[PDB]
């Protein structure tokens, strides 16, 4: 119900609550008043903020507590707390009452101020955090509770992932003042001409409660009016289509109308882009896309997963730089910010559900709970993100059990819960690991594009190149000849890099073995004609939890932490420079 | 044989063939003049001189070879060449005629040169090297050949141990002129009196030929002469004991007269030192000890495994400056020179013999063909180190698996060969690997003394320190309940640390780690009666294959590669200053 992202209108009022919020690890009743002797910024990542190891591994609930002061609030208006996401579970109270719940902590939700507090002075407003992962919730953990002989139980959620596990509130809470009667969701699809010149718009609102009038005005980017129309219906001539770093962007300005005044009014933007699968291709405007980009992460330093609008600035021109055109959300959505700034800079974007962690240490399907969850995020993320024109492809899930037995009867609802819910009716894909190669698998005849994690020369063949070559191209051709007709996407495929390690003999975790790693796959993919993507993992060194095989975090990332580059930053800027974006290689 | 140092004397002309080799990896014909296209160093590994990982990572024959003059030799002398290793086989050859065989990589052995070139000007000297190890070397290795479809064999050694297999002529080579009739071999024992003031010398002088008169003058440390005698014992009044860190050595000078003349002179260095294992105590001359030290490797940049006596010598005045008083030459038998530094600095040292990756990858003990390169470096080891009052302890093997079915017949008589050759029938040790629970193990009943190998807090309970401290202690007290009377010292524990890694969350892989890894480590080891002693690992970072478990190398080191210290090196020189060498506690 959520899904619009916040804006300024003439009928909505829109305010940031972000700032020092009184916190507090533990139980808490919301009736009673929670002291400042804890705070905690929103938005952020708690966990890089706490000194000790104790408190930065806490499982359970934790609480943000802040006494807002009520805006002027009339009569046809409500007053609603739009959250951007709150990780993982949420319950929010005003006034020590229950307002609402949400359940994902990488997707928006809003909930209903009572309208009996619309004339008080203040409220008090209480979130209660969860960080709890096990079976039942995207992504997967796995849940378990040691008794401390003290007479307490202590929690503990050994991820099912490959990243760590920061939780908080990641993305601006807003306090919204909005009519009743108002835009509930509005859905942009088009039919562009055989000559990419005229565009059939459809643009469907939908509301509470009814009008008398939906009024469409649709603006370029010079601010001129080109279009206007009452019937959810328009044509529109000398269109501008949006390009692959080179976007257009047009702004339908929506208003509703009862009796002949203004009810509600929003402005939502849209590109002209057309998306088709056929024939081992990906096509973007009827031309051949090759994918030049990484897998990436809302990861930062002190932040987290915490929202960081400049590090997705920086991040982009890095992407743009070096002649990159696509990034994946893995493994989760990211903020509306990043789908929005990603419209604006023409980059393509592999949309993904926080799907990661269905894999048994078998019997997979029988132990993994999350249909509910999985269903919610897509629903969740296509109502989100469909009318973003970065959006080019939906994924399913990261890296799942999908050789064993009840993987596609698991899949195929959810496949098709995508091809439904989406009205541009984009193709969607499985990310797919290693232990599923093509004779084992039973799921990838569901997708419209393959999708491999393939480390040959890394986690298998490590440090042997010669026979990791011969290994990565042998298995390219059995996807290749399996399914003759689906274009082909490396999602991720990197090596571990310390930056300072070096050495003359091509040796494993020092800067100039990344380089080879990465000179040996292009080698390799270069020779497949239906491979039509190359996405590294991953753009930048991320954190994660305590493992053997994890130095200090994940360091596959061409660049560090910091954004500071590696060795092989100068040789993909090479490679993805003389590669164009629209390149065919059928020829 | 070849078991004493090499000296100058007057009736031996000792003189070093170092330096400069024409080189070649790969086949060649000794009756053939090997050009200088390639060079190779004596003494060196190979390895890290090479700039391609091709030739470092070469398996298989490898050749020096070098044309030498012929000095002066008189009708009564022989001449020899005497080799401190070469690793790990080796066939040596004279004007291209096969004269000498080695097999082990890590014990000296000569070789004579045929008399009839004594009056030659020149002789062509070709050793034939090599790297291959299997199931019957000593250490094991993983041997495999793959044909590379050119019609050629391609020979590669998966190490079943933790370090690089490195490889070449790693000693000094010797070109050493000596009567026929010469001494070749030298025991000395003795027997400290009650006071400890006095002692009584036995000494064994070996002969290849008869000699009329053996005459042996014992000089103090101010080179003054303190006893001579013609009948191999001598009394000695007003001894100085070596001491730990206080070291005394005596030198006993052998000559023997044929016909009233010197027929060859020889000088053996000792110690007046006692050593007995008792009660769960190591004692060192009558008192408890406390051992405070590294396990150690012959390891630097560049020389690899090569001779380095800077290298010995400052590493060994580290080890004295942060109060430690010891350290273990795994996994291999060290050079002459750093037995004698060791000798002069009153460090003690666990002698070890390459018995290490005696464990497949259960049935070991019907795989391993070891037993003949067994007991040969147990009787090169003893025969070469007998006379070392640094040595107070031998090393069977390092974590063999000792829980199989078959490791207790395979000991048994290895432990006794042990006891028979040496004089001094100093304690035996088998080094235990974690898989080998007190209640698994069944081998640490023919030792003298327990050595563990224990990593509780990394390889297991990976950055659990909490839940590692209970698994070391609830161990250590199995140990000790199972061997009441057995001294219990970890030989290994430690912690990859990558300098400049840093947290503050108790990171594993980050230097605050490892000082708290050390820090629990010791307060559980203090809590154990029958803990005699501790010896890190690693002294320093060291060289190793590629696995993804090693980032570049072994990161154990308490120093860096380069003998930088890590942040652990402050808290090792405190708590080593504050625990005296010689501390009791059973109190
Ligand atoms: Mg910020
Ligand atoms: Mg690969
Ligand atoms: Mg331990
Ligand atoms: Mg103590």
């Amino acid at each position: 119900n959520a899904m619009l992202y916040p804006l300024l209108t003439k009928t909505r009022n829109t305010y940031d609550l972000g700032g020092i919020w009184n916190f507090k690890l533990g139980e808490h009743n919301p009736n009673e008043l929670l002291p400042s002797d804890e705070v905690m910024v929103i938005p952020t990542s708690f966990n890089d903020l706490m000194v000790s190891k104790e408190k930065r591994d806490y499982i359970g609930d934790f609480w943000y507590e802040k006494v807002i002061e009520v805006p002027k609030v009339s009569e046809d208006e409500e007053m609603v707390l739009r959250f951007g996401s709150v990780t993982h579970q949420a319950k929010i109270y005003v006034d020590g009452v229950l307002v609402g719940e949400h359940k994902g902590g990488f997707t928006p939700f809003e909930v209903l101020v009572p309208e009996c507090k619309y004339n008080n002075e203040k409220i008090k407003v209480s979130i209660c955090a969860n960080n709890v992962l096990d079976y039942t919730t995207l992504p997967v953990g796995n849940y378990s509770e040691i008794i401390q002989e003290d007479g307490s139980i202590k929690k503990k959620v050994r991820e099912n992932f490959d990243f760590f596990n920061y939780a908080g509130v990641h993305r601006p809470l807003k306090l919204m003042i909005r009519p009743k009667n108002h835009i509930f969701d509005i859905t942009i699809t088009s039919r562009l001409s055989d000559d990419l010149q005229s565009a059939d718009l459809h643009f469907l609102v939908e509301t509470n409660q009814k009008v008398d009038e939906v009024r469409i005005s649709v603006f370029d980017e010079d601010n001129k009016l080109v279009g206007e129309t009452k019937d959810s219906r328009l044509f529109l001539s000398d269109v501008h289509l949006w390009e692959v770093l080179n976007a257009y962007l047009y702004t339908a300005r929506v208003e509703i109308f009862v009796d002949n005044q203004l009810q509600d009014v929003y402005e939502e933007n849209f590109g002209l882009r057309e998306i088709e699968v056929t024939n081992g291709q990906f096509l973007l405007n009827r031309k051949p896309i090759y994918f030049k980009g990484f897998g990436k992460h809302e990861d930062t330093f002190i932040n987290g997963r915490g929202l960081n609008e400049a590090a997705n600035l920086m991040d982009l021109n890095l992407l743009k730089d070096m002649g990159a055109n696509s990034f994946r959300t893995s493994h989760y959505p990211y903020s509306e910010e990043m789908m929005r700034l990603a419209d604006r800079m023409g980059v393509l974007v592999i949309d993904e559900v926080p799907a990661v962690g269905l894999f048994q240490n078998n019997g997979t399907w029988n132990l993994m709970q999350t249909k509910a969850a999985h269903e919610q995020a897509i629903q969740e993320l296509v109502k989100r993100d469909k009318n973003h024109p970065s959006v080019v492809m939906w994924v399913v899930a990261n890296e799942p059990a999908s050789h064993e037995a009840g993987a596609h009867d698991y899949f195929e609802p959810l496949v098709k819960l995508y091809k439904d819910l989406d009205p541009q009716k984009r193709p969607v894909t499985l990310v797919n690991i290693l232990m599923a190669t093509p004779d084992r698998d039973q799921v990838m005849d569901l997708v419209d594009v393959v999708c491999l994690n393939r480390y040959y020369g890394w986690y298998v063949d490590h440090g042997d190149l010669t026979n990791a070559e011969v290994g990565i191209r042998k298995e390219l051709l059995e996807w290749q000849d399996k399914f003759p007709d689906k274009p082909i996407i490396i999602t991720e495929y990197g090596a571990d890099t310390l930056p300072g390690l070096h050495s003359t003999w091509n040796i494993p975790y020092t800067e100039e073995f990344q380089c080879d790693f990465y000179e040996m796959s292009h080698r390799v993919f270069d020779g497949i004609p239906n491979l039509v993507g190359e996405q590294v993992w991953n753009f930048a060194d991320f954190e994660t939890n305590l493992m053997i095989l994890r130095v200090q975090g994940n360091h596959k990332g061409l660049f560090s932490r910091n954004r500071q580059p590696k060795q092989v930053v100068k040789e993909f800027k090479k490679r993805w420079m003389t590669i164009p974006h629209y390149h065919n290689k059928k020829n």
